[PDB]
């Protein structure tokens, strides 16, 4: 995740108890169990740059789930980005994927800051769309 300090943006590790909680839950309950998403929810109230909700899926879903998710998630930011362009707020398709320009991890810290809300809400959208 994404944290500040008193002169910079900076990147810590995703929390490896949760991920692996995460992990187990998606393997033992299923990854759209009413105990899995709510540890998705919980995740969610975190700054992920893109890449950690990537590693996050990545981690924790089968390959076929991880696909549909990596999917969703891309055209649930294409709406996001789409309504962020209509609004004038500075923060694009691009950023919010973590892709092109923005595809390394430390390229992601300095968004606006209700850009981690929105990349969020993408994830967690496609991973309640998961069967």
């Amino acid at each position: 995740p994404v944290f500040e300090n008193n002169n910079q943006r900076y990147y810590e590790s995703l929390p490896f108890k949760q991920l692996k909680e995460l992990k187990i839950a998606c393997s033992q309950y299923g990854p759209t169990a009413p105990f899995t998403i709510a540890m998705i929810e919980n995740l969610g109230t975190q700054a992920l740059p893109p890449n950690d909700w990537k590693q996050t899926a990545r981690a924790c879903l089968s390959g076929g789930d991880y696909l549909l998710w990596k999917s969703e998630f891309f055209e649930q930011c294409a709406r996001i980005a789409d309504v962020n362009r209509q609004q004038g707020i500075q923060t694009s398709y691009e950023m919010l994927i973590g892709e092109g320009p923005y595809q390394a991890t430390d390229t992601q810290l300095n968004f606006l800051p209700g850009a981690y809300a929105q990349i969020s809400n993408a994830a967690r959208q496609a991973w309640k769309r998961l069967p």
